[PDB]
C-alpha cells in the first residue's frame, strides 16, 4: 500500500545514517522557515478557509510558535545533542559518565484540525531537531491545510525521510499497525486509549495531549475588569477551539454578574455589538461540532449571545448563568464559544470541585492573594497552571508542555521535544587497566562477615 | 474483591494530604531503613531458599543499593521537590515561571523474581519518595521473599498507602484491571506489552524495564586477562540471570582461544573446579527455566561446564564456541550461566550485527582504543553502555536506569526515580495589573 511504502522508506532513509550529523538537522529546519516565508498566503488561505481565521491571527496566534520553536531549536541544538557529563563518585573518579542523546528512528505525528498548522508542524520541528525521521498524519477536518501540507512538505523537505500521509480514520487506523519508535497525538481521551493500545504492539513509546475541561477559578478580591478582559481572548479565540481555553467559570454567587457584565464589556470591544461581521471572530469546524455545541447551550439561563447560524457554522459569544454541573455544557469538553459559570462557596469548595473530575490539560485561577495561588496549586493537579492569565503558558520555551491522568501523558516544546525524541543513554567508559579496588567485588566472598 | 479494596485503601489513604508533607515520606524511608537492618537474616534466609544466594551477596548485589537510593532521596528529597524556576523571557521578566513537582497518586510496582528485594523495593522507595501511594505485586517465581515481604511490609510502613498483593498471573490480571497514576514493570517483553495495554485502558503512564541480549563486544589487542575476569563477573553472578549480564561475546576468530581460556581461568577462581560446591554460585529459580537454560546448551560446542541438576536446579557454568547466531541459545534472552561467543571479522561487522537485532538493555564493549568506543556508541542503540565492564553502570545515581524499544521505556534511579513517579507541572505567575504590554494581543487586529 501507499502507507506501508511510506513508512519503509522513512526507515531505509533513517538508517542510512543521512539525519545523523547536525548541519542536516539544521538545513531540514531552515527549510521550515523558508517554507513559511514562501508560503505565507497559501497558509492564512487554508485556515481563513478551514476556520475562519484571517492575516494576523493566522501569524500571531498560530505560526509565529513554529518559526519561534525552529529558531530556538537550530541555536540551541549543538548544546542539547552533546554528550552530558554528570556527578562522578569516589569508586568512579577515574571513570567518565555522561548522558548520550540519540534518535528514536520514525517518529508519527499524528496532528488534529483545531491549529492544524502548529499541532502538526512544532512537534515534527522536535522530532526532526532530535534526528528522526517524521511521518506526518494531518487531521482531515481541516480539509485546505491538510492539502496544503501534502503539497507543500515535500517541496522544502527530504522526500523519503517526512512523507505526509493522506486520509482520515481508516487511513490512519492503517498507518498505526505500522512499526515507529514514537507517536505523538493530539486529540480525545478515547482515541488516545486506541493509540496507546496500538503503541503496545511495538513498544512504542507516545506523547498524548488530550482532552479534558480546563477550569478557571475567578477569585472574588480580584480586579474583575482585567481578569475578565483575559478570559475572555483565551476563551473566544478561535472560536473557543484551544486545547488550554479556560473551558469553565468557578465563582462565587456574589461576583457572578458582574462577571457576565465585564465579559461582556470586553467581548464588544473584542468583536464589536455582532460578532458575525468581525474579521477576527472564528467559526466552527464542521457541521457535526456545530450541531454538537449548539446542543449545549439547550436548556441553560442565556445572559448573553447563546445563537448560531448553522450555513456558516458561526455561534455568537455565549455565557451562561447558574450552571448545573451534571448538565451536558458541564459533562464535555466544550471547545466552542460557550462560556459556562458555576457557583461555588469558597476557594475549598472549587478544589474539591476540580479534584472530583478528571484532571484537566490546564488549570486558571485569577487572583492578588499569593497564598490562594499557592493553595490552589498543591492540592489540585493538573498538565499546566497559570494564575491571572490564560493561553501564554504553553508557549514559552522554558516552560514543557503537556497534560497528565486523562489530559495526557509525556510533554514537549523547547529542550523537551528534543528529549521526548531522543533516546538518552546512560553510559560508564573505564580505563581497561588493572584496578585493585574492583577486586572486593569477585568470588570467593569473605568466609567471615563484617559490620555494615 | 481483596485486590479492589486494597486500592480503594490506597487511593482513599492518598486522597487525605497524608503523603504530601516531606516529613511523612522521610519517616516511610526511615522505617524502609530499619526493615533491611532488622530483617537482614530473613532477608538472606529468602534469597538463599529462592536464587541460593549466601549472606554476602544479598547484601553487596542486592540490598546494598536499595539503601544506598534510601539514603540518598531523604537527603536530597528537599532539593528535588521544591518549585524550580526557569529561564524568563523579556516578555515574562515581571512573572513567576516555574516547574512545580507533584505526585502522580497511586503507583503501581509490579517486582520481578531474579532480584526480588531490589526490583521490588527500589522502585518502591522512588514512588514512596515522590509522595505516591504505592501497591506492590510481587513476583511468585521467588515465593519465600513474596511471602516475607507480604508479612515484613506492613509491618513497618503504612498499612494502607503501601499494601502487599499476594498470588501468581491470574491476581496480577486481576490488579491490572484497577486504576493507578504509574505502573512500573519489569520483566519481558511479552507481558511488557500486555502491561502497557492494561495501562492504556484508564491512560497510565508505565515505565517497562524489559529483555534482550545484551552484547558484549571484545576488541583485538585490548587486555584479555582484565577483560574476561570482569565478563565472567557480571555473566554468572546470579547463576546468570540479571538484566545487564553479558549475554553473549563478539569477538575476531583470532582471540576466540584466549578468551575461552581466560574466562576457564576465571571461573575457576571465582568458583573453584567444581561450582556446585561454591558457596558464591547460584541456582536457576524453576524447572521451567532450567530445562529452556539446559535445552540452550543442546546443539552447541561445549568448551566448559554443560552439565546440570535437575533435582537442585544447578547448571555448570558453560562456555559455548563458535555459535551459529541462528540458534537458539543466541535467539533468546539465556538468563543463565551460558556464555556463547560468535565470530564477527570486523568492528563494523559487529555494529551491523547489533544493529539488525532488537534494542539491548545494555551494551558493552571492552577495548583499550577510545575511538572505538566512541564509534560503537554513536552507530549503535541502548538502554546503557558500560565499556570495559559490566553491571556496574546500573547502580550509579547519576546514571538514570533503563531500556529502549524492546528492552523498555521511561527510567528511574535516584532523580530520576522522583522525575518518573511525579507530575512536574509548568506554572506561570502574572500579576493581575493592567499591562499595554499585552494589548496588541487582543482584537480588533490592525491593517
Ligand atoms: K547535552
Ligand atoms: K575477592
Ligand atoms: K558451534
Ligand atoms: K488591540
Amino acid at each position: 500500500s501507499k502507507i506501508s511504502e511510506a513508512v519503509k522508506r522513512a526507515r531505509a532513509a533513517f538508517s542510512s545514517g543521512r539525519t545523523r550529523p547536525l548541519q542536516f538537522r539544521i538545513q531540514q529546519l531552515e527549510a521550515l522557515q523558508r517554507l513559511i516565508q514562501e508560503q505565507e498566503q497559501e497558509l492564512v488561505g487554508a485556515l481563513a478557509a478551514d476556520l475562519h481565521k484571517n492575516e494576523w491571527n493566522a501569524y500571531y496566534e498560530e505560526v509565529v510558535y513554529v518559526l519561534e520553536e525552529i529558531e530556538y531549536m537550530i541555536q540551541k541544538l549543538p548544546e542539547w545533542a552533546a554528550d552530558e557529563p554528570v556527578e562522578k563518585t569516589p569508586q568512579t573518579q577515574q571513570d567518565e559518565l555522561y548522558i548520550h542523546s540519540e534518535p528514536l528512528g520514525v517518529v508519527l505525528v499524528i496532528g488534529t484540525w483545531n491549529y492544524p498548522f502548529n499541532l502538526t508542524i512544532q512537534p515534527m520541528v522536535g522530532a526532526i531537531a532530535a534526528g528522526n525521521a517524521v511521518v506526518l498524519k494531518p487531521s482531515e477536518l481541516s480539509e485546505n491545510m491538510a492539502s496544503l501540507l501534502a503539497t507543500i512538505i515535500p517541496q522544502y523537505l527530504d522526500k523519503d525521510l517526512y512523507p505526509v500521509i493522506n486520509g482520515g480514520v481508516p487511513e490512519t487506523t492503517e498507518l498505526l499497525k505500522e512499526r515507529f519508535d514514537h507517536i505523538l497525538y493530539t486529540g480525545s481521551t478515547g482515541v488516545g486509549k486506541i493509540i496507546m493500545t496500538a503503541a503496545a504492539k511495538h513498544l512504542t513509546p507516545v506523547t498524548l495531549e488530550l482532552g479534558g475541561k480546563s477550569p478557571c477559578y475567578v477569585d472574588k478580591n480580584c480586579d474583575l475588569d482585567v481578569a475578565c478582559r483575559r478570559i475572555a481572548w483565551g476563551k473566544f479565540m478561535n472560536s473557543g477551539q484551544t486545547c488550554v481555553a479556560p473551558d469553565y467559570i468557578l465563582c462565587d454567587p456574589s461576583i457572578q454578574n458582574q462577571i457576565v457584565e465585564k465579559l461582556k464589556k470586553s467581548l464588544k470591544e473584542f468583536y464589536g455589538e455582532d460578532a458575525k461581521k468581525s474579521r477576527d471572530y472564528g467559526r466552527i469546524i464542521s457541521a457535526r461540532h456545530f450541531q454538537r455545541v449548539m446542543g449545549l447551550i439547550e436548556g441553560q439561563k442565556v445572559a448573553y449571545g447563546g445563537t448560531g447560524d448553522a450555513a456558516t457554522r458561526y455561534i455568537a459569544p455565549t455565557i451562561l448563568t447558574d450552571v448545573d454541573p451534571q448538565s451536558p455544557v458541564m459533562q464535555e469538553e466544550i471547545f466552542g464559544p460557550v462560556l459556562p459559570i458555576v457557583c461555588v462557596r469558597s476557594l475549598e469548595e472549587a478544589i474539591q470541585f476540580i479534584n472530583q473530575r478528571e484532571k484537566p490539560l490546564a488549570l486558571y485561577m485569577f487572583s492578588s492573594n499569593d497564598k490562594v495561588i499557592k493553595k490552589m496549586i498543591a492540592e489540585t493537579s493538573s498538565g499546566g497552571v497559570a494564575a491571572n492569565d490564560v493561553i501564554v503558558h504553553i508557549t514559552l520555551h522554558s516552560l514543557p508542555f503537556g497534560g497528565v491522568g486523562n489530559s495526557g501523558m509525556g510533554s514537549y516544546h523547547g529542550k523537551k521535544s528534543f528529549e521526548t525524541f531522543s533516546h538518552r543513554r546512560s553510559c560508564l567508559v573505564r580505563p581497561l587497566m588493572n584496578d585493585e579496588g574492583l577486586k572486593v567485588r569477585y568470588p570467593p566472598s569473605p568466609a567471615k562477615m563484617t559490620q555494615h
